[PDB]
């Protein structure tokens, strides 16, 4: 694709078609990227500010028996550091049913938890590598 966006050493796909949270990991994957992590204020800024205030999937899913929160691409999840880029009161798990994470709100404080099987637009991620 021509469409991929550059920012800090890595490329960002923001879709055009929606898709539910997996099959967007799988689109992701087939084009040699993933859902996108987040790891920085900056990073966060280029996504929400990119975002234009429509709602995209990102890389957030549960994982392990706790279900703590991590990232598709294998980056590490930092909780703490974290912490600040969910809406206030995020994740609250709505129906017990919101394994997924997206980029919602257009502030720093982005973060929603949605059920995985929604459709929305998504952000892949992927680092240059020559
Ligand atoms: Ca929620
Ligand atoms: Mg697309």
């Amino acid at each position: 694709s021509q469409g991929w966006k550059y920012f800090k050493g890595n490329f960002y796909y923001f879709s055009l078609i929606p898709k539910t949270w997996y099959s967007a990991e799988q689109f992701c994957v087939s084009r040699n990227s993933h859902l996108t992590s987040v790891t920085s204020e900056s990073e966060q800024e280029f996504l929400y500010k990119t975002a234009g205030g429509l709602i995209y999937w990102i890389g957030l899913t549960k994982a392990g028996m706790e279900g703590d929160w991590s990232w598709v691409d294998d980056t590490p999840f930092n909780k703490v550091q974290s912490a600040r880029f969910w809406i206030p009161g995020e994740p609250n798990n709505a129906g017990n049913n919101e394994h997924c994470g997206n980029i919602k709100a257009p502030s720093l404080q982005a973060w929603n938890d949605a059920p995985c099987d929604k459709t929305f637009l998504f952000i892949c991620k992927r680092p240059y590598v020559p």
